[PDB]
């Protein structure tokens, strides 16, 4: 019958936009800097190869399709765990963790937002970076959070306005909860440093604030794992008790066996296992039991030492691959003559970059480039390749000269 | 910090409480009876062979790991609402209907529950069956949906209430939502016959109710594909826009990959392009996209004739082991010399069996037989064996004389 004739078109996505756009466009030279996963030097998708052995692995032991329980395969979830606080950390070793298995990155924010809006009694806000990840908002609101703000980015100089951030954090309500990227800020690159880290952590500690980490980039960023999770690791060790959500997305290259976690630090033990279990309960009725394809792959490198020591081998070299982009992407520049300072675009930290470039430097790069982007000025370096970086340096500087 | 030091420990659940059970047991004739899923003759999970096929195909041909679209993969959607709707079904050739792929049965209710909340403009109100599978509360609770309910099962005879069903559907405000199990009902066992669901079909249509159809056994029930669906097909035939969820976890055996679909029936393709719209926007902060693997494998399986052929061979097999032994648990009864009415137990189709044993019965058989079930005398026929069955007769047989 007519049960849905009010229902609306919902407003279209830029960043499918962008892609589309870059997809009819005619012109060999084309470039997608809107891709928001890896890609490797020829412009593909690339699986890593501890990955395709471990596959080959699991094959060869023709292991079951059961049910895995609703928290997640559990040397999945320790491995995480063990991941993301360190081997001989207290947290870890006194297991006043609580670590469960989601549907990825997002699904184990979402699956946090559903846990806080149940029991965090203290609060209804949540303080995001501006700016943040696109999904970041309706994730929130969804599971119904209120959403509030702090500075973060600097606009005059595409660094970080620690000055504008510390003010803002200083003023926030005792009890609130803060979101926080581990690493690898989305969308700008922007991450704070050590002695900046230490400054925030003081602050957080002392308004006695709930610190959500959103961990999607581990060993991505920079190419070294421990590096990536300092900053949580420091929040910790400051006995501060966050709230974390990790992704293998991107540091797997997992994208869509959809394989995270969601972990609380609790006081002791005790408590996790009570924690533990209004998270089951929260789970059940959302999906079951969560996908095990990505989880029992993640597993077995973690968990082996020989696809480990792999692992980190490739990762690193996606990083540096990045890192390389970054680097030559400059150097191009200051060879085109470009007499502007482009040190942030070395400065910023994982796959995006947010270039400076204004709306009609956007348009202009797009209509006659053929480099498809958002008109935020965000670029995706995993777009950009030793073939084509010369290029791209070369229409940055005709647009901004 | 104590941030978690006011939440309690969840309660225990009961299922998983006859397993842990079952698992602690030395009795070497013990029974497992409270699995919810497929055994084989043998007590042993069972990955279909065409699964094995479809797999080592999606090995060879090196396919990649990135997102899936937020809807899921496409030749899985469609295969998936051919395979409910029928190929020369009206609602499926004209486009009318949209399918957007959800983490198994589970999560397919769980996103047509959401859209009811956020779009079912005329009702808040969920009636289900009594009894319904435990799942379905806290589904449509959490989603912020109310429930209620109506009469089903007969607990006099152990089979359908068809006059408190009708009598309390009649009763249904009109616009009401109304949840119905496809075939093989969870956890009774007893479905309505054809000439029940035109009566019940009639009712619907007249009070102009919203039909929700959880479809989790297709072709696992009779064994015939199209028999198992005909029911859904029947209210669609009569005009009745319903809306559905399908899983993959039993026909298929694809449990921990995790595949299944929610599907809207609109009036038109271009109200479902809109109802396609919302349902992604809905997704996104749920969990971006889903779980590529189970996906990959069922369709697969649908789209190759060669694997389809096989698949049919398969499920028509495990529908077969089911009605077997249930056939072969009547028997037995008989010819132990029952002579308490047991005809319900092959009248009920599906995977799970409402036996009329009173708690106090099921007490016996677990303490002194070592036969493992939950309380509210609900045995799984799949623990059901060729080599058990006779020992399964006699104890009920022991309990019940
Ligand atoms: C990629 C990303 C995530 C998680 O993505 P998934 O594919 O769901 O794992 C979470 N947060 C940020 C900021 C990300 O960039
Ligand atoms: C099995 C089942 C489902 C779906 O199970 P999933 O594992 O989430 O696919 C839904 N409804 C009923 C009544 C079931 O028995």
């Amino acid at each position: 019958s007519s049960w849905w004739s009010h229902v609306e078109m919902g407003p279209p996505d830029p960043i499918l936009g962008v892609t589309e756009a870059f997809k009819r466009d005619t012109n060999s030279k084309k470039m997608n800097l809107g891709v928001g996963a890896y890609r490797d030097d020829n412009g593909k998708p690339y699986v890593l190869n501890c990955v395709r052995k471990a596959e080959a692995m699991i094959a060869a032991k023709k292991m079951d399709k059961e049910y895995l329980p609703i928290a997640g395969l559990a040397d999945f979830t320790r491995a995480s765990a063990e991941l993301a606080l360190g081997e001989n950390s207290e947290a870890f070793k006194s297991g006043r963790y609580v670590t469960v298995q989601g549907i990825s990155g997002t699904g184990s924010l979402r699956v946090g937002a559903n846990f806080l809006q149940r029991f965090f009694k203290f609060s209804r806000d949540v303080y995001l970076p501006k700016p943040s990840w696109g999904n970041h908002t309706p994730i929130f609101r969804d599971a119904g959070l209120q959403l509030q703000a702090y500075r973060y980015y600097d606009p005059k100089t595409c660094s970080l306005d620690f000055t504008g951030a510390m003010e803002d954090i200083s003023k926030i309500p005792e009890k609130s909860i803060i979101l926080l990227h581990a690493c690898a800020h989305n969308p700008t690159g922007v991450d704070p440093r050590q002695e900046q880290w230490k400054e925030l952590a003081s602050v957080v500690k002392k308004r006695n604030l709930l610190a959500y980490f959103d961990m999607a980039y581990q060993g991505f960023a920079s190419g070294d794992i421990n590096r990536d999770a300092w900053a949580l690791r420091h929040f910790i060790e400051q006995g501060i008790d966050v709230v974390l959500s990790q992704s293998y997305a991107k540091n797997m290259g997992l994208y869509g066996e959809r394989a995270g976690a969601f972990t609380v630090i609790c006081r002791d033990a005790e408590e996790a296992k009570r924690v533990e279990s209004q998270l089951k309960i929260l789970i059940r009725p959302m999906y079951s039991n969560p996908p095990m394809n990505g989880a029992r792959i993640a597993s077995l490198i973690l968990n082996t030492p020989e696809l480990r020591k792999e692992w980190l081998v490739e990762v690193k070299g996606m990083a540096d691959r990045i890192i390389s982009m970054r680097t030559q992407l400059v150097s191009n520049l200051k060879k085109e003559g470009s007499s502007h300072n482009w040190q942030h675009i070395t400065d910023q930290i994982g796959m995006f970059c947010f270039t400076g470039l204004k709306p009609e430097q956007v348009e202009r790069l797009t209509k006659e480039f053929s480099i498809y982007m958002t008109k935020d000025g965000r670029i995706s370096v995993a777009g950009v390749a030793s073939s084509n970086v010369g290029y791209l340096a070369h229409a940055i500087h005709q647009v901004t000269k």
